[PDB]
């Protein structure tokens, strides 16, 4: 009785044909385990082809399968077997029986002992960019990836092993951690993956009353709520924040209504593990260490709106008096280069530049060695840090009496007045008018850039090289500087008779104008097609995610100066919980209630 | 060159209207940096004409042209 | 009874605008079988013409809660007829 | 497709190594037109990639022949 004999009859499903099995075991001394039963692929068990190959929904083979290992005197467990491949290492019969959607097979092997908790951690499991199929690493975890509900309390109840919600998989991600990665914003999978999240949440307080599911940590340290926010997945994250329930399960709800009359409704909103209060709180999460493209649709949601609303509202002269001392800096700065070489106010004029380059160059290095765990968002720090740093370099330079002083000084005083766009995002005004740069417009300046310096030396080059002979262009220098002046409508385009070739330049140079044109018409084809295929609701809220930013940077006060944070909303009973309460309109909503 | 504000800026208003005189004048100790300065004002610019352009495109394309003869109207209403 | 506190008050901000009689907040919300009790109920029948603190009738309160919406339009507008209809039973030497 | 340019990027970066090294030479020996041994070393490379090109592009379009803006680049090279 080899292994191409059993393998085949427990694929045909023949309990008959497998009464020699047990004798043979017996008279060699052997186990289903061992090496010789098992595929040396991937390490494949005979009740592994079992599960795979089913008829009725019940393979009969399976049953007198299991009891010939009890009777072999087995040191393991044919159902605990795991695979032992590098890609489906810790894959077992139970993963194999959830995933076929027979929860008949679940039944028997657990009834023969399965073990709940077998971890499959391969590589083909493990998350990664490539052929993966995440779902945690647990049967558990398994049964509510897939919508099996009648699989999942079975085996969370079951009287011979209750699965735990509990446990963890290799990375500390429980059940809820795996139904927030396997979840997409598509509308379709985002529904399952919420009412599937409510019922664990729910059958989770029967069987572990005494166990918080919400505030299991990974290795990572994020909770489910907080999970979401890293991952991007604003359609679980909206649902728990706004999570309400009634009943006897009123207590896992995170929003509760106050008083609703008419359009008016007021409910409190649970801010543990969300008020930036805390260290690697939600609201952090979403602006620094989230790097999905959704995160400026989550900072708009409830209660971060109006959570950081009233956030904004206690620095918002905090954010004004930061502006109006860089007013301040730069009006020094700008009477200073201005009236560079009354002396004495002079030097007082330089020193105040110098200490306020030291301070802006110590404020920035503070910010990015606090930012650098996750580092176009720090488009301004990285300017603010360049300023300083050419500011100090200046200063530093004038002691030398070195001549090139004077060009870091204006370079700096270049970059100072640029710098202040950051403050446009202060006023809705300006703020929701410059979100529009930075996104599209910066970033397509750079493509014809890089692509047409490399053909305006190519074309320079030539021209030199062309021109030498006499029957202009002295060098590179020069020759850029005249093929750039037809960019800016100033170029010189004249049939020159001092040269030899003096026919051959003027095509080279007629070339070079359609050729910029292809270069610059390609630009604007590139900046056109993205403002038709645009919503203007964004630039709204990316404007409260600049917002949001800033006043979590502003919350850690100064770099010479650590304020206490202040815990926002107060301490109510609802089983307290530091709520915050949100008044809210909605006569749309109310309307159709009606 | 650029004796003044006024000068300065009428010299650098002159790249809008296509008529900048971006040469590399050799009577500057800085020759190089204020050939650097004026490119860096160019395609800065060059943003700003952009990024107006993109603003007068993005209401075009979201526009009623009835409403035309609707604002007329209010016009000779009034 | 007039309810004019800053809640009931019309500004940008938490409010709800219905007037500030129960005969005005009987007809912002789509309610007829109150709003015809209200008004010919023989223990004390509300009056059409009555007025709240910015001088608002049922008719002005129906206006300014009213919403370019077209399911809200509809209700507004079938509110204001049934109400003016009503009115000229009950009171018709009053426009 | 995808598993036949991942066996065949690298050759197509050497071929684009190639080309700018060619390209390297000749803006060099374009500019520093009339050290003369550098600039006839220069000369021969160019007249011999001009060659290796020229019976390159000859062999595809003899393979082209019959079924001929795809080929746009093949005809600039
Ligand atoms: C009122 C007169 C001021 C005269 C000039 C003094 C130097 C000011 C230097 C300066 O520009 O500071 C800017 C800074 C705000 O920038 P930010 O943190 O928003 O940068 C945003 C980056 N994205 O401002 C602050 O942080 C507040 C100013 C602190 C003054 C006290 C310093 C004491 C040191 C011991
Ligand atoms: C490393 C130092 C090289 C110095 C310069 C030598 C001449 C190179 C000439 C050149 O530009 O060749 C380009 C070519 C790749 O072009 P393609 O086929 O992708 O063209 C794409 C067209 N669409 O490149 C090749 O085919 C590979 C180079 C072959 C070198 C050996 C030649 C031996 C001849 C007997
Ligand atoms: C402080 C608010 C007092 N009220 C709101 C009127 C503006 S209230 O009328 O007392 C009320 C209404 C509804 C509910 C409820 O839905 O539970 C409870 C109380
Ligand atoms: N007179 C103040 C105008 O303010 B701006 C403004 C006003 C209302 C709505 C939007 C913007 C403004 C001006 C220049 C650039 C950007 C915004």
């Amino acid at each position: 009785f080899d292994r191409d004999r059993l393998f085949s009859v427990v694929s045909r499903g023949v309990p008959e044909e497998l009464t020699g099995l047990l004798e043979y075991l017996r008279w060699n001394s052997k186990y289903l385990t061992d090496s010789a039963y098992t595929e040396g692929s991937t390490g494949k068990t005979c009740l592994m082809k079992a599960v795979l190959n089913l008829q009725d929904g019940v393979n009969a083979c399976i049953m007198p399968l299991l009891q010939i290992d009890k009777d072999s005197g087995n040191p393991k467990l044919l159902v605990n077997a795991q695979c032992t491949d590098e890609f489906y290492q810790g894959h077992s019969a139970l993963h194999i029986a959830i995933e076929k959607r027979s929860l008949q097979c679940v039944k028997l092997l657990v009834e023969n002992g399965a073990d709940v908790h077998l971890r499959a951690c391969g590589r083909f499991f493990q998350k990664h960019q490539g052929t993966c199929f995440y779902f945690g690493e647990l049967p558990l975890s398994l049964a509510a990836c897939t919508k099996q509900w009648d699989v999942v309390t079975y085996l969370l109840e079951n009287p011979h092993q209750p699965a735990s919600l509990e446990a963890t998989d290799s990375l500390g991600n429980t059940v809820l951690h795996a139904l927030v990665m396997i979840a997409d914003n598509s509308p379709e999978n985002s529904a399952l993956v919420i009412h599937m999240y409510d019922g664990l949440l729910q059958m989770g307080a029967r069987l572990c009353p005494t166990v918080q599911l919400e505030e299991i940590s990974n290795h990572q340290g994020l909770t489910p709520l907080k999970l979401a926010a890293k991952e991007g997945k604003i359609e679980i994250f909206r649902h728990i924040l706004q999570r309400e329930f009634s009943g006897p399960y009123q207590p896992l709800s995170r929003k509760f209504t106050e008083w609703c009359y008419g359009p008016v409704r007021v409910s409190l909103y649970d801010l543990s593990s969300v008020d930036s209060w805390e260290k690697n709180s939600v609201l952090e999460i979403i602006a620094f260490h989230c790097k999905s493209p959704n995160r400026h649709r989550m900072v708009v949601l409830e209660p971060l709106n109006k959570l950081l609303q009233e956030k904004w509202d206690r620095l918002v002269s905090r954010f004004f008096f930061n502006f109006a001392c860089y007013l301040v800096y730069m009006f020094i700065f700008t009477v200073v280069a201005y009236h560079q070489p009354g002396e004495s106010m002079l030097l007082l004029g330089h020193i105040l530049i110098l200490l306020g380059g030291i301070y802006l160059l110590l404020g920035q290095l503070w910010y990015f060695w606090r930012r650098r765990l996750f580092i176009m968002d720090s488009y301004f720090e990285i300017l603010f840090l360049l300023q300083a740093l050419l500011t100090v370099l200046s200063q530093v330079l004038r002691f030398m009496e070195t001549e090139w002083y004077l060009p870091l000084l204006v370079l700096s005083l270049v970059l100072g007045w640029l710098n202040l766009l950051y403050y446009t995002r202060g006023f809705q005004h300006t703020g929701i008018y410059s979100v529009m740069i930075q996104k599209v417009i910066l970033r397509d300046l750079l493509r014809f850039l890089l692509v047409y310096l490399v053909f305006l030396f190519g074309f320079a080059v030539a021209l030199v090289s062309l021109s030498r002979e006499a029957r202009p262009y002295r060098s590179i220098l020069d020759a850029s500087l005249e093929l750039f002046k037809f960019t800016i409508g100033m170029g010189e385009l004249a049939f020159q008779e001092q040269l030899r070739f003096r026919g051959v330049v003027l095509l080279l140079l007629l070339a070079y104008v359609l050729l910029t044109y292809v270069l610059l018409l390609n630009m604007l084809i590139a900046l056109m097609s993205e403002t038709v295929n645009h919503v203007a609701d964004n630039s709204w809220s990316i404007w409260k995610l600049q917002k949001a930013i800033s006043v979590l940077e502003m919350e850690n006060g100064y770099w010479w100066c650590r304020r206490k944070k202040h815990r926002e909303g107060r301490l109510l009973k609802v089983d307290e919980r530091w709520c915050f309460r949100v008044e809210e309109v909605n006569w749309a909503a109310w309307e159709k209630t009606l």
